[PDB]
């Protein structure tokens, strides 16, 4: 049986070393009392880093575990959590914060260590890969005709900011159609989360529970529905695009976007809502794929439900949930979810469990060579 | 074989004449062009309000104030005309929030007493979730409590997410919670909050209320319940039952992602507060929550049956926010009709858990 992950991140030990020397979020921190760096991504950690310089104070952030960095360590997961393919990806916040100048030349250089990763295992590994944009889209547009040429790569990451101004921007349209006429799939996925305050003043005391657990998952949705309602889908009609975590929560509000959508009294009153309009449900099936790190039968039956069997991928996650505290050389917890949410949802040596935990990611980004 | 509506809302005439006077939102306000009052309550709609008051060229603000949200007889008509034998209403968002701490006891139990009047006016067919004066303090919060318990058709209490003004795991909402559980009250949760504009970026102008409604609603709901659990909420009020808004927002889809975040939480885990006995949120859906079927989609509607189960799902309409446009008001309804069809395609129609979610789960849960 051919398993295939097409959510696991990786950061490059170059990378790490950048994000070492970095004042502003991103940024690892080494602290005296803990063995592994602390990763500092969001900005709900920002208080906790500030508090833990008393040393009982918690430490801010996550562990940077060598899972983070090491390819070994990559293929030791794969091997004992039963993967045979992973196409890897950098992790958030990617190459968002870079500054304009710099940002193509840095970009095409971890682009480019991405696919000699690769290459050391040759038929187990490809990648999607991230893009500067930062940069003006005219080196945008340059970085992604690189990337069509670099060996083993089928796609690319992508966060919800954009240019800057989210992913209903239309400077971002060229970005688009560039992505989709090179035969590239989208893999979008979370990081800016919604603005800390939305959790209330104990937010703190639910580590990170509420930023990762649901913060993530509607930004995902926030931003696919702002690309729908701006007509981006209809413009780029060749965009395939992936969407993390079974789309955050788009199959489970699909009717209630159709519904307020064609109750909407203006948007109906000025030609928005004509008659042939592609609805959500069309686009779900013809342009979106889901992948199945939902961590439950109840959320992937609505994602197949919404897609199809045909249009889910399997994937971990990985190295951001290791199991506490654990065997982190064992079986993740957290990969064994997922594999057993496709289980429940369609039974274990149907053709369908075949599809979603690798057979689709093998046929749809061309997993040979 | 009784269809019941438990998401169905009203404002009485003293309601909206306070709203008429109202300088911020919420507030009523008649434009020339239109023949309808124009109803402003959400965050998301200042912008064209104000240029709306600039210009009188701009769009029309907010959305019609229909005679749906007032007179008693429509809502008995679109009951009628729609197949719904008994609808528990309720006083639609933002309820008392926005009321002065002095005056919001006062007015909060006059119109409770109001909602007791116009069930009365349907022997059977009517029964209502009051609202509460929470921006006063809490024994003034209390007293109402102890009021809405004893008036006749009242079941329940409908609130927002906002507390006492900083959110539902507040813990000096505790006793208001414990109150509410002990008059044997179910606490309907609504949206109304959203989230800070600014997630919708520089575009939001153009979607009309497609996002505020179709994901700042539910999402609102999801971050209020899930603070609530987070806090021990429902274990330390552990008779507390609560009927979620739209099928839960999307804590159905959810539930998993919580969970796995829980356990995988390194200082949560560290700390002991993850012990393997905790009452998971799958616990708290299928024992303490109950959902209603507002979700327009068998594909929502079935992720929320598998998550509390069919005795606690219950129909609902959303009656009188989306009327069809601009046609027939007083014909049937698809946003009512919607829901009707996810249900009969979930479930099966002719069945008992059809049956269940269509009215007989609210006479047994609600006592009508
Ligand atoms: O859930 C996830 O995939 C992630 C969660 N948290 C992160 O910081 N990065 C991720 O990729
Ligand atoms: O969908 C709904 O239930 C509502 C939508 N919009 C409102 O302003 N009030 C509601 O109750
Ligand atoms: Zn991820
Ligand atoms: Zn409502």
């Amino acid at each position: 049986p051919v398993v295939v992950d097409i959510h696991t991140h990786m950061y490059p030990p170059s990378y790490i070393a950048m994000l070492e020397k970095r004042q502003t979020i991103p940024l690892v921190r080494t602290f005296p009392q803990a063995d592994e760096p602390r990763l500092i991504l969001l900005s709900s950690e920002l208080a906790a880093l500030d508090a833990a310089l008393d040393p009982a104070a918690k430490l801010p952030g996550r562990p940077l575990s060598t899972h983070f960095a090491s390819l070994a360590q990559k293929m030791h997961f794969m091997d004992t959590n039963g993967i045979r393919v992973s196409v890897i990806s950098l992790a958030n916040p990617w190459f968002d914060f870079l500054a304009p100048d710099e940002a193509p030349g840095i970009a095409d250089a971890v682009n480019a260590e991405f696919s000699d990763m690769c290459a050391q295992h040759v038929g187990r590994l490809f990648f999607f890969a991230a893009l500067p944009l930062s940069a003006p889209v005219d080196a945008v547009k340059a970085s992604i005709e690189r990337v069509k040429n670099l060996k083993y790569c089928r796609g690319i990451i992508l966060g919800t900011s954009g240019l800057g101004k989210g992913l209903d921007d239309p400077h971002l349209l060229p970005v688009f159609e560039a992505v989709a006429d090179a035969k590239l799939l989208v893999f979008l996925h979370p990081h800016y989360g919604l603005p800390n305050e939305v959790y209330g003043p104990r937010s703190e005391e639910y580590g990170h529970v509420l930023p990762l657990a649901l913060g993530f998952p509607m930004e995902t949705t926030i931003a696919v529905a702002r690309m729908y309602m701006a007509g981006v889908f209809d413009h780029v009609r060749n965009l395939q695009m992936l969407l993390a975590h079974s789309g955050g929560t788009l199959p489970f509000l699909a009717g209630r976007i159709e519904s307020c959508i064609v109750h909407d009294g203006h948007l109906v009153k000025t030609g928005k809502v004509p008659k042939d309009r592609r609805t959500i449900w069309t686009v779900l099936k013809e342009q979106i794929y889901l992948d199945a790190v939902i961590y439950s039968e109840v959320g992937l039956q609505a994602a197949i439900a919404s897609s199809g069997a045909d249009r889910l991928m399997f994937g971990t996650a990985h190295p951001f949930f290791p199991p506490i505290e654990e065997d982190v050389q064992g079986p993740w917890d957290s990969s064994r979810l997922n594999a057993q949410a496709v289980i429940k949802a369609v039974g274990e040596g149907s053709s369908d469990a075949a599809a979603v935990m690798g057979l689709n990611a093998v046929r749809v980004l061309s997993l040979k060579a």
